[PDB]
C-alpha cells in the first residue's frame, strides 16, 4: 500500500 501511494504521486 505505502509503495502504490507514492508511485501515484
Amino acid at each position: 500500500l505505502a509503495a502504490s501511494l507514492a508511485c501515484a504521486l
